């Protein structure tokens, strides 16, 4: 897999957000995780945390994986790195995202992921707590 670059145009909630790729508005879906709604308990948290991980970077980049690379919905499908960090890991890690929608095909980053997960889960974090 590689990096490819973004720039952000609009946050939208935990997991979805607006970017410019390729010189065009996407809206994105991060691979592999699911946030709560923002109605729902810890989806305010969730914004926020993708928010403003996306407001202090740099550099922001997306990363597809081996399969499709936008949803029925047409959003794309991506891996997203805040200065090198990635959101979908960050979030799983602090409690404020669970490993989800693992599709055979685009799973690469899974089982980083998932160890991710077990953390936030032993120290009981947000969604864990
Ligand atoms: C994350 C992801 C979601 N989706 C689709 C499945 C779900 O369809 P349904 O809307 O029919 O439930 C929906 C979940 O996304 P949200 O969690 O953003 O709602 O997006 C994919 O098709 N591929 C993916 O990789
Ligand atoms: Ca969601």
């Amino acid at each position: 897999l590689h990096k490819e670059p973004a720039t952000l145009i609009k946050a939208i909630d935990g997991d979805t957000e607006k970017l410019m790729y390729k010189g065009q508005p996407m809206t994105f879906r991060l691979l592999l995780v699911d946030t709560p709604e923002f109605n729902e308990k810890y989806g305010p948290e969730a914004s926020a945390f993708t928010k403003k991980m996306h407001e202090n970077a740099k550099k922001i980049e997306v990363e597809f994986d081996k399969g499709q690379r936008t949803d029925k919905y047409g959003r794309g499908l991506a891996y997203i790195y805040a200065d090198g960090k990635m959101v979908n890991e960050a979030l799983v890690r602090q409690g404020l995202a669970k490993v989800a929608y693992v599709y055979k095909g685009n799973n690469t980053h899974e089982q980083l992921l998932r160890k991710a997960e077990a953390q936030a889960k032993k120290e009981k974090l947000n969604i864990w707590s």
